[PDB]
């Protein structure tokens, strides 16, 4: 180490995205909304598989906690355009390891907008604990049968990397290759992740959802939704797994008033071309 | 009584929190690199070619599988965001997601940069780190970052209105465009999420914000790679500099060196992953 370590060690942090320049999205009239709406659907997802459900703008959609304690691995693509989806990146350099209450998920390169809002979360209460984990990540991507071959050799064809693959394939038609290509970096939703202090690595722990905890999102625009209820169960592993609810619900006509659906990002596109 | 709320605490919360961490994938599941193979390789080599970056800008350079890759910083304090391709597909390229699941939110020397999925592969192997003393700070700081995306115009666009032409988005963006003859659009969107090379970051303890800092990094510092397939590499020096601010931009210089003949014994490139593709169908 060079005989400055010390002061270089010792320089303070800046955030790199901090709070106060995000835009402040209108939980009130959210919740207003929320409270005013009725149930329009419902999608089970089995253990170990995946599902796709739709939602449109200005509605809401539930994942609830059932049968027993289950993580979900989330997909979200613009209904109508599949190439504009979920941005666990960004949505991350702006919020954090992990998203809770009035945190968006924010859509790719070149859409960049937020595609819902959560406005619930039964475990807001986690916070940070001793270890550095929270719940409901951002830092993962998902498990995967690549990652499972490299590491064990076999093939398993039910981690939520191709649970995602084959309910996009399904519900829209596309190729199984080419929906596979579409699938991307997850919200770990009821995960509890985080990373060591000593080492810094990705690090899981038992989850401390239970049956009637659930996550709730307002869509910001017209979405496809994609759950899998991934084998790692609670991933409580040093698995047993359970289905995940999904619920839509719309709030009724004039509640949201004005409130338009955000714009797809406005930079110019040229890159100084 | 006081009546209870959907998010409030249950009266096992500590119990709950107090469960311990399992890290999700250990060390002794990876395969190990021959290290000492690629160093002894690196002492025979001889210098082929290099690009100088400049600030604000990106740069292509192409490497050959056995060969290595070294950036060096030059002039002054000065971060770089990467991007890897297989030279031959652009389609595979660096994914910082598995990378950082696999070996945490920094990298350094024995850990390489994996290719996404389905081709999930080691792309590079990191044999020298300069800047290895570092450690994790009292923040939660390392350098050479896997865990932001890029400074890109977007985002600016989003938080600060404008148009920002010169974040490390669009410099790899023109640069793989220039290098490739690929259209502009079609070059942004192999673009991807990047090791932020040289850059001191961590997310905060308290909130587990994404924060940066005054890199430690000095002229002369490098961080020196291992190519194990065939690369085209993009680099872009960012505007940000030394990510000290609460910017001075400098160059940064990539080198190529070669083994000597034969110095890679029985070393053999990496295969695409094996999985079978299926997804049970
Ligand atoms: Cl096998
Ligand atoms: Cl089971
Ligand atoms: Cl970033
Ligand atoms: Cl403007
Ligand atoms: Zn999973
Ligand atoms: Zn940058």
């Amino acid at each position: 180490a060079p005989l400055d370590a010390d002061a270089r060690r010792a320089v303070k942090p800046v955030i790199c995205y901090p709070n106060d320049s995000l835009p402040r999205p209108d939980l009130a009239l959210y919740r207003a909304a929320r409270a005013s709406a009725r149930k329009t659907g419902e999608v089970l997802v089995p253990p170990r598989e995946g599902r796709c459900f739709e939602v449109k703008a200005g509605q809401f959609f539930r994942i609830s906690s059932v049968e027993g304690p289950q993580v979900g691995d989330l997909n979200l693509h613009n209904l109508h355009d599949l190439t504009e989806r979920f941005f666990s990146g960004k949505t991350r350099a702006l919020h954090g390891t992990h998203v809770t209450t009035g945190e968006r998920l924010w859509s790719n390169l070149p859409y960049l907008r937020p595609m819902a809002t959560i406005i619930e979360d039964t475990l807001g209460w986690y916070g940070i604990d001793q270890y550095g984990g929270s719940v409901h990540d951002v830092i993962g991507t998902r498990c995967d049968p690549y990652t499972g071959n490299l590491l064990a050799g076999g093939h398993y064809h039910h981690c939520c990397h191709s649970n995602l693959t084959r309910a996009l394939a399904d519900h829209t038609g596309l190729p199984l290759h080419e929906a596979e290509m579409l699938v991307h970096d997850v919200l770990n939703v009821f995960m509890c992740t985080g990373f060591t202090r000593d080492t810094g690595q990705y690090f899981m722990k038992a989850s401390p959802v239970r049956p009637g905890d659930y996550l709730e999102f307002f869509a910001e625009i017209d979405l496809l939704g994609n759950l899998s209820a991934c084998p790692g169960g609670d991933c409580s592993s040093e698995a047993s797994c359970h289905p995940l609810l999904v619920e839509i619900f719309a709030p009724a006509e004039g509640m949201l008033g004005d409130w338009p659906s955000p714009s797809v990002n406005g930079y110019d596109r040229s890159h100084g071309r």
